């Protein structure tokens, strides 16, 4: 039974770290909007900005 | 009648004079605002101008 779940949870990290190295390695580039409050009438603030993870 | 038409309009100025005279002397400072049309969303803009003439 560990044996088995040790196999388990093997198999299900090689899932994800498969989903994970397949993004699109442009995904770490977002645009992002300080609007939400009282920035949302401020015309000084850009309407969206871009964002590098 | 052309003397009467001048004394008719003289009388008349000097209506219109005393009533300017009689003004408050602080009616030349006014508040202004240019917030019509799209300053209206600006920002950077206070909201009203102490203006003197
Ligand atoms: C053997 C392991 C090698 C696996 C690599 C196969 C996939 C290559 C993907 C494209 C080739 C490349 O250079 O571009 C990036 C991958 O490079 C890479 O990231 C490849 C670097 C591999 C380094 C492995 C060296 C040591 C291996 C284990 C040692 C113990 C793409 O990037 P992406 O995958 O995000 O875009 C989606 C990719 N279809
Ligand atoms: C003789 C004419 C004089 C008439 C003046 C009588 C009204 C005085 C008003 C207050 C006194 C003062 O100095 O304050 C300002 C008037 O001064 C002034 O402006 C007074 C200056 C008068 C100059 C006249 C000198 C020559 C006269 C004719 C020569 C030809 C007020 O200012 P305001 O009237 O706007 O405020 C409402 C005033 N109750
Ligand atoms: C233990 C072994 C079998 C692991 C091998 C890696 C596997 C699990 C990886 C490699 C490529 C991966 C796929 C790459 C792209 C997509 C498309 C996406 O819209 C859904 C997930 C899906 C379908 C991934 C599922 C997981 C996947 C199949
Ligand atoms: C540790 C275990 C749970 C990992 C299992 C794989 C995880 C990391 C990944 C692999 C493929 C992924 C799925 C791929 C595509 C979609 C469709 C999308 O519209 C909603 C998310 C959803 C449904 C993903 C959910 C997370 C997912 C299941
Ligand atoms: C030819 C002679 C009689 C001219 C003398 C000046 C007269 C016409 C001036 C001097 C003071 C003036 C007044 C001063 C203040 C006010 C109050 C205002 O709410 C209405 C106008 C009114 C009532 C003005 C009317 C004109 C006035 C009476
Ligand atoms: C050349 C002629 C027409 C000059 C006549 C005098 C003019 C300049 C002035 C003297 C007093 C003034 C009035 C004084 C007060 C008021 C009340 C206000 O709620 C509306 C304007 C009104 C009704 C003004 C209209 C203009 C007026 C009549």
């Amino acid at each position: 039974s560990c044996r088995l779940l040790t196999l388990i949870i093997i198999l299900l990290a090689c899932i994800y770290l498969g989903y994970y190295f397949s993004l699109s390695s442009l995904s770490d580039e977002f645009v992002c909007s300080i609007k939400s409050g009282i920035l949302r009438a401020d015309s000084t603030v850009p309407d969206q900005f871009q964002c590098k993870l």
